[PDB]
């Protein structure tokens, strides 16, 4: 799995061990292990969520499988937690795009996931 | 909405009040609230569209709905209008990546828009 | 075709022509002029890729067509070896999310490729 979160927080801002955490936690709700989690933090970037420019995260989460309904409104919850906890962004400020991406469709190491 | 435009041009040439005015146009193009349009421009990037390095920009915008054959004509015709004309790239050194996303693969304020 | 590479490598460590010998790779191996080939680098990330930092990216090559099982591999072993040879990234340390665009989702020159 791997986790992107662009962020105009700027990168003082980002805890020390941010990652770590992220990893850890995605490794925990996606039941994946911890060597297969990425994760990717963007922060002082240039956006605005409805028209404000107030703290707001623009995330995705990638998956080969483990993507749902009801999957995805629990890892929202999660991450939605951890931004306002970490980095102090309303949850109503952040969006999180998911993927559930064909194995085939994932290159790793030379190859596909196939 | 979700707007984001990756580009080459440098941070200063990216006029005062870009920002809203995407959020206004995309808003008035999709139908819909300003209050759900987020836009993120990322200047000063290393690229290259077609070998060269002369102004262009790659870009994504993903919405639940509104997107289709007719509708992403008419965002096009609207983006690279904005882009050639605040940010002086021509629009064939323009790509934007259309997505339709499920309500249910897109987080928001500790849920999901299922 | 547009490539994107998202990477920790530090821009120094990004060698002089290497923007296009991607360029000019992806048109071999996707069959398509490197006129239509776009290609995106951004260094100094803040990432992590199985809880640690060494060198790490995560990539996405989104394409007309032209992806699929096979061919998929085929660019994983390119790119991968690219990324090795010219950054210094373990294969292992390499995410690339591969997106077959339909034609009509993806702007150009104020219209789609439709």
């Amino acid at each position: 799995p791997m986790f992107i979160v662009n962020t105009n927080v700027p990168r003082a801002s980002v805890p020390d061990g941010f990652l770590s955490e992220l990893t850890q936690q995605l490794a925990q709700a996606t039941g994946k292990p911890p060597q297969y989690i990425a994760v990717h933090v963007v922060p002082d970037q240039l956006m605005a969520f409805g028209g404000s420019s107030e703290p707001c995260a623009l995330c995705s989460l990638h998956s080969i499988g483990k993507i749902g309904g009801a999957q995805n409104r629990s890892y929202s919850k999660l991450l939605c937690g951890l931004l306002a906890e970490r980095l102090r962004i309303s949850p109503d400020r952040v969006y999180i795009n998911y993927y559930d991406m064909a194995a085939a469709n994932v290159g790793w190491n030379n190859s596909t996931f196939a």
